[PDB]
């Protein structure tokens, strides 16, 4: 008689858990994550902020790249997260209890971290992660300032119910820079119609891609660097193709319209 | 460069795996587990208790083993844990999404299972699961009845601080039969002397043995079926060898006493 | 020197206080709460469910009602809400300690019963009242089912982010009777322009004028009664003025432009 | 018809709300609460720690004394608490909001903070107060340390079952003061016997005498000051009648036993 199966673990390619030095975005903006999972950094006079954490893992290397940039662990603030999965808000629950900060998210992501990924709409318990408790709940627009910087909160359902963008001004020469780290807009492996789950799907992605596109942008930053066609690896090079705005939710709806089509086929 | 690791899954001999079929115990009370993790079904005539679940996938086998004993889902109506680790908490989350049941536990049982076994004191975060929440927290010597059968919870901190024996009066042959569901005693890999996650290990170790000396007992389990000497796959013959609560509690202690003095000695 | 301000209770109109007997609104529907908070109780062939139940001081009165329906305690099975205010959730913690019952509720409404109401978007720490977990977070147009009977959740968020519209079908003389539960949507004090808690909470109001106004119904009732013209006192006249959805919309929508305007003009 | 009664606020004598300036207890210590209820705030060069807080109302003024003494809101560091009781944990919840401070507590007093005081083994829901979580559990013994200040857990359940004492070294004139900051001692209104919601509550009381005796202690204080007969509106006499552990102890016991006797006697 056959056993239940075992624990399956969550693995993923081996360049998303490859280490990299910080990667100046801009005047305060750093990449302190892996090759492909981002985690920014944004420093400011009263403290840090970090803008996703990527997988559970990564939580001594993100410690140790904070110490790099001039921030000990009680010197961070504040965790904000793109959606709460397990690949970028892995390590939120030992960040927090390492460094005290708090994180702020949406209720949809404070409920889904709160549960550690479990019971997922799409991915059942595949993706549990350490849960973690969200210390304040950010409505739609709302802004929230660190040392004077003020990131806002732009709602992008669909790929995460929580799905968050998070913009800000930082400086680069003199001149502002608005930087925007929009959140995933693919849809791996969902079923997008009818979904019992999810029934509003494929009106909330419709409505993301147009919030997407709207979103004040001078330089786009995703969870993966791919998806805005950046590469880590090459320094100061890294941001040489990234997308516009307009570009990444153009690519992301051509491709969820042909997935719903394929999807209508089988 | 080395990439991080990869995340591993608790993977378990696959005895604790393996299904098995009902195991009458007492008159209301059924082994519904797996060959060598417990799961006990106690039933009345107004729903069914739930002692420990195993393994998080075992939450199919146990409701079919439910229906085979008579029992559908929406008549659970009590969870009641050992200690809320992975092999044996683990199943609860989607056990209470299915069935609608409640969980009853201590409080360090109720924080632990709401991190889903994150952040243990001596695991660290190797045996995730995913997280369930107590809907009533239960004290020393607290009485939970479910169809007027009282379950009465005796606490034995040590193995998780929140561990619990439960004990319970069923029948057979017409004749009471002291049932008492003690919770493991085993410390393993433990740093046991000044450990600074948990500083009076010791002192609550030696308590709890005094504590399962002293349960009300006529028929003792265990969450691991070996460690009272039960062997579930032989049947009629699955109780021939169990042990009493004092040789229970004495091989524990000298097991614990050795252990001891070998961590003394490196 | 004057001392702190003593705590200050959350006090309501007698009216709201004032217990009614059952009051049937279809074959299977039945208001249960008081004169003027609503609390409607279907009751299926595989138990009950509850939608809203008033005042936290209301839990007994419910039970009493419950039980001259013929539905013991045990016999609730979910418990769905309008919105986590102390005036429609106040007794669900009790109620679920005494009946078994799961709470369904979004995200939005899940946090905010979760803290008690406590640090209200509008009211601060004015209508606390006692905690409750939800066991199911729901989807907008995500059905839930008891007994064969299936109500879809509507979410009309401004009232409260999660306020949400719950629709099903009953009977009466053998015909259908679609009922809309739909949430309050007044906003009572608020700040309603530049609010940097709720910075979209015009266009949130806006879009669930609409939304109230395109429910399947053919019966509308509210959590506050009046709200819909219904009288609760007057027994089979009680829904003799019940406004349609379109005119409830309406009416709300005129009393919210109106507000703005004065908002604007101090 | 009498409506339901109308809910009741927690009122306390107006002493408990009378705000009092900075009162210097140690070279680092400071009553910053009441005249009637304790917070203390100690200061290191790493941040501060406050224990207690008080009324939920008291959440500003401690922030004014906090600002008296030097200490901005976001260098508070860590809440600890002698019980999570609405006059002593009350404005937790505000206070990890304005300050980013984690709250370290034990298993039962997390749980009990988590629901803001509702459903009391002995209270019901008459103390309520804004939940708030906890974000480190701490052991029995186990040390938490800020600024390179240790303080140590004392677990003495009975008055809560979380109930706490902690202890640390400050210094005065170049001697250390060993500080021991002991919960409430007493049982007000509480049924000691055959209690079915705290049936081990004599022992644990017994107990708690014990080891309140046992502290390392040259300067008790008590959550109410008048239970270890400070008087903080005196200023530099407030301690002068200040009791010893012992004599603390042996007070709370004979009213214990004298109230048993009570309790026995109707
Ligand atoms: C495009 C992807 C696919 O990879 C990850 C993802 N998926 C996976 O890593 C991967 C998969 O989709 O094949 C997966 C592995 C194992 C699982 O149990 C579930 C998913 O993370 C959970 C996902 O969100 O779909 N994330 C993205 C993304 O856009 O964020
Ligand atoms: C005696 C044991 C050992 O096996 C399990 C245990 N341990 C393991 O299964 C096993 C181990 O101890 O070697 C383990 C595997 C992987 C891990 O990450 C941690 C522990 O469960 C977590 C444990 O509690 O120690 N449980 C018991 C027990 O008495 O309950
Ligand atoms: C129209 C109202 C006004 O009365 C209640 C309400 N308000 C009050 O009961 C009342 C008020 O608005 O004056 C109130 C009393 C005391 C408070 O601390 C806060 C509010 O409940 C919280 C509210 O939601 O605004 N609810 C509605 C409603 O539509 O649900
Ligand atoms: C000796 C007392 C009595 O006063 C408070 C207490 N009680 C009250 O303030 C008071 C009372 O006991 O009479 C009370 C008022 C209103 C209530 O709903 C409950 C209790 O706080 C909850 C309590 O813990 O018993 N606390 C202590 C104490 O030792 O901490």
């Amino acid at each position: 008689e056959a056993p239940l199966p075992q624990l399956r673990a969550y693995t993923v390619d081996a360049s998303w858990l490859q280490p990299m030095a910080p990667l100046q975005v801009a005047d305060h903006t750093w990449q302190i994550g892996t090759e492909d999972l981002t985690a920014l950094l944004v420093q400011t006079a009263e403290g840090a902020v970090l803008l996703d954490g990527g997988m559970p893992q990564m939580a001594g290397h993100l410690l140790d790249n904070m110490k790099l940039r001039g921030v000990a662990p009680q010197d961070l603030r504040l965790i904000l997260l793109s959606h709460a999965h397990a690949d970028h808000a892995g390590p939120v629950a030992e960040l927090k209890r390492r460094t005290g900060a708090h994180v702020a998210a949406n209720a949809e992501t404070a409920v889904l971290l709160a549960r550690g990924g479990s019971n997922d709409l799409h991915f059942g318990d595949g993706i549990t992660y350490p849960p973690a408790s969200a210390d304040r709940i950010i409505m739609d627009g709302e802004v929230v300032t660190v040392g004077g910087i003020a990131f806002t909160a732009h709602f992008m359902p669909g790929h995460t119910p929580g799905s968050t963008a998070w913009t800000w001004t930082d400086t680069r020469d003199g001149k502002p820079v608005r930087i925007a780290y929009a959140d995933s807009l693919s849809a791996p492996g969902y079923q997008l119609k009818g979904n019992p789950r999810y029934p509003r799907l494929i009106e909330d992605y419709k409505r993301s891609f147009a919030t997407v596109r709207a979103l004040p942008c001078d330089l786009l930053l995703t969870p993966h660097p791919g998806a805005s066609n950046w590469n880590y690896a090459v320094g100061s090079k890294a941001s040489a193709e990234a997308l516009t705005c307009n570009a990444y939710a153009d690519a992301a709806e051509k491709k969820f319209d042909a997935q719903l089509a394929r999807e209508t086929a089988g």
